[PDB]
């Protein structure tokens, strides 16, 4: 009848909205090029799928420990040691139904009403809303495509207040594909250390989707940052396990125990089947081994195809991504254009709608990520689909003019 | 250094004791585990094969947030065929287990300061989910001599302008009580008078029901459809606990809010599990012969425990009409002192007594809002239950009743 004010004012995830719009259009017989959700074209690796199948076959279908099965949490600690140089005990790991839930629980457990959550823009669409679910206050810090959308520490200093409680860092980034260098992280950490109440939420789900010579640095590995950092990772992106629903949190014992307690009242311990598939995934070796190296090579090739293709287009500004499977494309020079049969294109929403309604390409408008000057394309899908999309994007813009 | 709501949040005592027992068994200490309400049946063969086929066929991608279309239409068919309810597929939201379904429902409709009415004994998570919404749980006690069923007078006595949600769990966890249609009807007439008061109807144990008892969906009563949120799922009926799959059905506007919320919380339920769910609903009305065998087994175990534990001096038992739990009144022994343990004067010290000294894990009633009882799950083998009964008798023997 009359929804709670928090849920009433909650913004829908535009990523979910557009993806489900595209899926529904396709299913009703309208072909749509789907570049919204970051969903790999690859199958789950054979050995991972076999582990899940074997779990079902051997009756591994009962409730697990809330925090996750012992074998998985131990494998996760081995991963964090070997890949990230971090030391956790198995009771500092909380396994959830994907990283989105891992993130939400972390926010809810450490943020009190009125606490400020500091979020660099462009940001993954759910960070601001999860903060509002906690009665917290999002503090967005804009970044510049000229600075590869990386947080400027001076801007961080200028936004700190007594109410500052949580800084969210996403690297490699969704939507920009930026990778934070160690040097910049070390500077940010020095700011964090001077403020006793300040925690860092480090979202590292795209860790293995990284292109040489970029390298990934876990924020929790920096000086004084271990006791301050909640580390969220998962299986969706690296191992093409999006439909399995499996992610995890690692951090200080007292915070992980509060998240676990919260998870005990909001869900039971992730799927028993997915957790077994998870230990097979981690069994693949350091950084997912050659299984993941093959997927990364493919993503890197799709990346290069897109940067070349769209980059050449008049007015288009691109930050060449260093990780993840997203291009955050600046088409803002086209804003103000009048497209025949459609109308005014003056922001990312109307541009994305134009691409979708007239050329059947589904992308996510930058405004959902806190930056209206850009559009997000996922290149997790096939090269064939990406080539088709580029031809249509070219056609789509041929009628409009780029400002100078 | 934690949020006030998570700081004060009570841990699920069912989850705590269950995990405790499993760990003990791992350290090499045998425990009779009667805590978690978990079927000993395998996932049914056709259901498991559907999950296997889903994986083999590459159905390992993100689904529609609200749930795959095939599952949501199958759920609507089931709600019509079994419960007499008419929902459209976009009135269904599929989640990672029913636990999540109840939470999102509570968060969506309860504003701060709103009151959530919860008949005691209650399933442990209802009060805590209410507090996550900044709502106030209003608990209405019930009595074993009344089969732990709500008194309509007591309900109407507790209503305020702030009453927003009433939670009806039938068949009940922890009591196994089943709400008769006539009681439900009288509750409805009280409800149909307060325009803010919604009903959350948790029907997860609907198929675990013992004749001549029968399940009545609250949403089927006159004028209640528009105010009822129906929560159900697969874990109890189809023994799919390991799978995490549940759903909510309700008014389009509330379901849309829950889906919007889930889109920020967890996204869609697993693709694999939803495929298995389609197969489970494919077994036919009430799960067909597959579920019939399960119910028959549970009824047998129930009858064994009720008879065994019943003739113990100072043990009182409401014989359950559904679910897989016994809510047993051992309070005649409160005030006893056991040599080697100490004073036993509430459900927590008695449950701890049973576990520490006799290695039987049960969940104390205090977690369910009623300290006079202890909950036993009997979704395990007859041989395990025989052992539990001997150990319980032996534990009670040194003690004295009334
Ligand atoms: C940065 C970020 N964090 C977390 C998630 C959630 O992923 P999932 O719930 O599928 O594990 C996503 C989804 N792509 C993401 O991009
Ligand atoms: C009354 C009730 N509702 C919901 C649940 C949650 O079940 P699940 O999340 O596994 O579907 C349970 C678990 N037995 C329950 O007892
Ligand atoms: N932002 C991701 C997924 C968002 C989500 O999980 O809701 C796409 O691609
Ligand atoms: N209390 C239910 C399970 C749900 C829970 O763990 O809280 C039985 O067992």
């Amino acid at each position: 009848m009359s929804l709670s004010p928090r849920v009433q004012s909650l913004k829908p995830s535009k990523t979910m909205v557009i993806t489900d719009l595209a899926a529904t259009l396709v299913q009703s017989g309208v072909p749509v090029i789907r570049l919204a959700a970051g969903e790999p074209d690859f199958d789950t690796p054979k050995v991972v799928a076999e582990a899940g199948i074997n779990a079902i076959r051997e009756g591994f279908t009962r409730y697990t420990l809330n925090a996750g099965i012992t074998e998985l949490r131990e494998a996760i600690c081995r991963k964090l040691k070997e890949e990230n140089g971090l030391s956790y005990a198995p009771d500092q790991i909380l396994v959830s139904n994907g990283a989105k839930q891992s993130l939400l629980q972390a926010v809810l457990a450490v943020c009190s009403p009125g606490d400020e959550v500091i979020i660099p823009a462009p940001y993954w669409v759910s960070y601001t809303e999860q903060a509002r679910l906690a009665d917290a206050t999002p503090v967005v810090i804009p970044t510049k495509i000229s600075n590869n959308f990386l947080l400027d520490p001076k801007d961080l200093e200028s936004k700190l207040t007594e109410k500052s409680r949580l800084l969210i860092l996403c690297s490699p980034s969704n939507p920009t594909g930026s990778v934070y260098p160690k040097s910049l992280l070390e500077e940010i950490a020095r700011i964090i250390a001077k403020h006793p109440r300040l925690l860092v939420l480090s979202d590292e789900i795209y860790e293995h989707i990284i292109y040489a010579p970029a390298t990934h640095t876990s924020f929790a590995s920096l000086p004084d940052m271990y006791e301050r950092t909640l580390t969220v990772n998962g299986f969706s992106a690296a191992f093409a396990m999006t439909g399995w629903r499996l992610g995890y949190l690692a951090g200080p014992k007292h915070i992980v125990a509060a998240c676990s307690k919260l998870q005990g009242q909001v869900s039971s311990g992730a799927s028993s089947i997915a957790q077994k598939a998870g230990v097979a995934a981690l069994g693949l070796g350091k950084a997912g081994g050659e299984t993941v190296a093959e997927m990364v090579k493919a993503y890197r090739e799709r990346r290069d195809f897109l940067v070349k293709s769209l980059g050449d287009i008049k007015g288009v500004k691109i930050s060449e991504p260093q990780g993840a499977f997203y291009l955050f494309i600046d088409f803002s020079a086209y804003y103000g254009s009048e497209a025949e049969g459609f109308g005014l294109i003056n922001d990312s929403s109307s541009l994305a709608l134009y691409f979708l309604d007239k050329f059947q390409v589904a992308m996510v408008p930058g405004d959902a990520f806190g930056d209206d000057s850009c559009i997000r394309i996922s290149y997790a899908t096939s090269l064939d689909v990406l080539q088709a999309a580029v031809e249509k994007i070219r056609k789509a813009l041929e009628p409009l003019r780029a400002t100078v």
